[PDB]
């Protein structure tokens, strides 16, 4: 491979900040007047985080129609991914109304709920069986069927009830519940084969409405989960997998949402993932 000597220049010469510097000075800007409207204060977890007019997700019950929420689409990979931020006390049946409404099947989670005894997430699904949520605003009930409690993630049946139409669906909740406090984990190997354990799950197939993806605010683990798949799709269906460039990737995604991969060691280890996937993907 190349950006694997690729990968060894950059490592070489440190210039990880320069590239990363790089890519947020060419990143696309768009405008976010909804998510700025004064009305959506309390929909935003983080104020500098937000979502663009012309890719966010929009609520079809009668009300307001906001979520801080991305449809990320990948034209050449084909496939599209809505990346989220942790919804807050207030919109979690927001959160649950999009699921239902873009009929996604999987929801992926890259943080724990408190970090380093910080709160980065509400608690928006049941922990016991027998105390399901209702989300009295958007008219849904959710419920907790089994978990498959792994050592670096967990794996959830969730029923999601209509209550208006009675329908129920079945969403898995995958949660990568090891990533580290501070940086990024000094092997990509749990976060590839989580990865793949979405995959193998049938949730990001075309078939299904995209999965929903978040982590605190939704763009810098979840930016590195969205960014190490697709390329590894391109990769894979490409004529010559040596010419899918990773930072023109990340600066396509970033035309959907803002901030993608947040720091220097983030996009290095998206790099450092993708090679190893790479190996895997044979
Ligand atoms: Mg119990």
């Amino acid at each position: 491979h190349e950006m694997e000597k690729e990968f060894e220049q950059i490592d070489k010469s440190g210039s990880w900040a320069a590239i990363y510097q790089d890519i947020r000075h060419e990143a696309s800007d768009f405008p976010c007047r909804v998510a700025k409207l004064p009305k959506n204060k309390n929909r935003n977890r983080y104020r500098d985080v937000s979502p663009f007019d012309h890719s966010r997700i929009k609520l079809h019950q009668e009300d307001n129609d906001y979520i801080n929420a991305s449809l990320i689409k990948m034209e050449e990979a084909q496939r599209s991914y809505i990346l989220t931020q942790g919804p807050l006390p207030n919109t979690c049946g927001h959160f649950w109304e999009m699921v239902w409404e873009q009929k996604s099947r999987g929801v992926v989670m890259l943080n724990r709920v408190m970090e380093k005894g910080s709160l980065k997430c509400a608690q928006y699904w049941p922990q016991k069986e027998e105390k399901e949520m209702i989300f009295e605003d958007t008219n849904l009930k959710l419920t907790l069927i089994s978990e498959d409690i792994k050592s670096y993630y967990t794996v959830r049946q969730l029923e999601l009830e209509n209550l208006t139409t009675q329908e129920t669906r079945e969403i898995l909740h995958f949660h990568y519940t090891t990533w580290p406090d501070f940086g990024v984990p000094e092997s990509p190997a749990s976060f590839l084969n989580f990865l793949f354990k979405v995959r193998e799950s049938g949730s990001l197939s075309p078939e299904h409405g995209p999965v929903v993806v978040h982590c605190s605010a939704g763009i810098g683990r979840s930016g590195t989960f969205c960014l190490a798949d697709t390329c590894l799709l391109l990769m894979d269906k490409r004529k010559d997998p040596s010419s899918v460039d990773i930072k023109k990737v990340l600066l396509e995604m970033r035309k959907f949402r803002m901030g993608l991969i947040q720091t220097a060691d983030q996009l290095r280890f998206s790099y450092l993932a993708v090679i190893e996937g790479a190996k895997f993907i044979m």
